[PDB]
């Protein structure tokens, strides 16, 4: 499904078609206010939020930056921050070294015939970059073309069509010239602001026929209400089902901006793109299979299961995502089951009475002993010590 | 970006790719209760619902479908009924025959199924065939599952379980037709749980019959997780101009009516441009073939008038929510750039005659830069708007 790309770490985090999709956040504190900006940023993390933005405007907006990460180095947060820029960014930068390496990201407007200044401060300190087209950074007679153009064809578009055109070309030339200065493809992610779901879909599959760049999700806005949840949604998820997107942040303007975390997760749930807990799924029996067995023991071990998850949080980063399948037939249940972790396959009608088990290839058989539920939790158990533990 | 099917009438609302996608909701009173079960198919249909499903599964409630109806009749309201039925169905029809007559669709899932295809097209009414989980033949399944293990890459369990019940759909498709049920009064349904599955399996039957499609998940509890799986569920069809009924099934509070799920429905196809909750202006950005910046506020005061107009347009002019209306920058790009408006301005950028052509459709004057413009302008949105919408144009 995915779009490949190269990828490219914000911080510690990879961002690109090998990885999971994302999650980003943005304060809405004053940056300046290092108590109540601080707050957000590790509760934003607590949410769900991977990384966090934080718009910088006047000086003191930076001064208060690098503090804010010398606390989260110490809070045990090891997040990532982004900072939001608009015109004077640079000069910002340039004046506090200190706080262009406390950022993990910078945010910036295109800029085509200080866009230059930002994109050359960052491959100083080896700093990866959005670029985000947006309305105000529109080349005015590039619109003026786009226009002229667009009242030539054979059926001429809308308005509204030729500014996402407009945009689109943008955010690509802004691409071409940030790579054109030297930045590197793994130090470069895209994106534009759009207000609704059809003009989401139809840039973003514009921005992946003609980049290679990560590309990070995003609409403008909407209030906290229905309206602005199903916006996105409606939005993001024929993107993300076609494999396009890495990145992904929900926008609902309301203390904090904690609810769109919130959104954003269930987004990417509802399409099986992330999980919050291990999943138990076995096959539906049909006519191979004889027993209720495999399915009262399929129960019992998402039982036990659910009940090692605080434990196996704590100690296994990335178990969340854990698959086991119990299946009800032998000649059948591996074939059915290969995309589990590891799984079991029970004795069907006339088939011997053994138990396969898979973890990729075949793990065991097992012998018809009572104890094949206990035997297989601990063969869950250590698959699970093996392939999740933290691993320097 | 629709998907070309045959017109199925529900009563007065019309379905399929020639029409605007409708909303299916459902009654959660007991109708034999004549009373709540009205008052709540009016509540529903004002949430915006075309379209409203009543449960009769007792004689009891056979005997209130008649009254419901000649009820909602006297109210002027002429929302179409849906009936579905527990096992009693075909029973219940031919004992009750105006009870009958007044559904306008008939819901079944794959005696039995035969004695209700009958009784519909005798009857002259429309079904829903909605597929579903216990209606998946066991043997089937049974088969689909040796097929798949055979193939070089097998899929999953439940990869497995999605193609059986899109055949499930197919056949019972397929039958209908070939007993004596038009294309005319068929629409086909197969609800699953999970947006993919949803996206994968209406694919499916989108390519495979020539059906109308009634897109809907299963039931599930109000939430931030259920508004958002009807969303990411039913958006990506919806762009590929897929499906022509569509229904949100969210458990409402203790003793309340299924109102806010036709409220998510409706988010959900205004989102995409699929409907429209109040008429719209609509003006170009400006960009380089005008200095002029009266187009503007000309798009800011009609806007102004258009929502002072609303209230009674309303009450008085049907389909108008639909309304819009286009004012723009310059006149040798005016025109091109508002095809899809009902009704377009476009005033004099840089080098244009002091003139400004309104468009409907075609060329319709030239509105000579009187200070009139705006005045007359909006008289003829009017002569317009009386034209189109209203009772019948
Ligand atoms: S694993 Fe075997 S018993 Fe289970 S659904 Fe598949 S074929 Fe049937
Ligand atoms: S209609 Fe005219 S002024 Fe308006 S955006 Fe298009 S060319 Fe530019």
């Amino acid at each position: 499904m995915r779009r490949p790309t190269p990828t490219v770490y914000v911080g510690r985090v990879p961002i690109g078609g090998a990885h999971p999709i994302a999650v980003q956040s943005m304060t809405n504190t004053p940056t300046r206010d290092v108590e109540a900006t601080t707050a957000q940023v590790l509760e934003l993390h607590r949410a769900g939020s991977e990384i966090v933005r934080l718009t910088v405007n006047d000086e003191e907006a930076a001064k208060a930056v690098p503090e804010i990460k010398r606390r989260l180095l110490a809070e045990g947060v090891e997040v990532p921050l982004v900072g939001d820029f608009h015109f004077n960014g640079h000069l910002l930068l340039r004046k506090y070294p200190k706080m262009a390496e406390a950022l993990d990201k910078f945010r910036i407007n295109p800029g085509t015939l200080h866009f230059a200044e930002m994109i050359r401060i960052a491959m100083d300190l080896g700093k990866p970059v959005r670029i985000g087209a947006n309305w105000g950074s529109l080349d005015p007679a590039l619109l003026t073309e786009l226009m002229d153009r667009n009242a030539s064809r054979p059926e001429p578009k809308s308005a509204h069509e030729v500014v996402l055109e407009a945009l689109v070309e943008s955010a690509v030339r802004a691409y071409e010239a940030a790579l054109e200065m030297g930045l590197g493809e793994d130090k470069l992610v895209l994106s534009a602001k759009v207000s609704k779901a059809r003009d989401l879909v139809w840039v973003y599959r514009e921005l992946a026929r003609r980049t290679q760049a990560p590309l990070h999700l995003g609409l403008t806005e909407a209030g906290m209400g229905v309206k602005g949840i199903v916006a996105s949604a409606a939005a993001l998820a024929p993107l993300l089902l076609e494999g396009i997107g890495d990145t992904i942040r929900v926008s609902l303007t309301p203390e904090p901006r904690t609810k769109e975390v919130e959104v954003a997760q269930e987004i990417l749930q509802a399409l099986g793109l992330r999980a919050f807990a291990p999943e138990v799924t076995s096959c539906p029996g049909c006519g191979r299979t004889t027993s209720t067995f495999f399915q009262e023991l399929a129960e019992e071990v998402s039982r036990r299961l659910k009940e090692r998850l605080p434990e196996w949080r704590a100690r296994y980063p990335g178990v969340e995502e854990l698959k086991v399948a119990v299946m009800g037939c032998v000649v059948n249940g591996p074939g059915e089951s290969k995309h589990a972790h590891i799984g079991i396959s029970l004795p069907g009608a006339g088939e011997e009475p053994k138990a396969p088990v898979y973890a990729d290839g075949k793990l065991l058989t097992i012998l018809k002993g009572e104890g094949i539920a206990e035997e297989f939790l601990r063969l869950v158990e250590d698959y699970v010590k093996t392939r999740f533990a933290p691993k320097a």
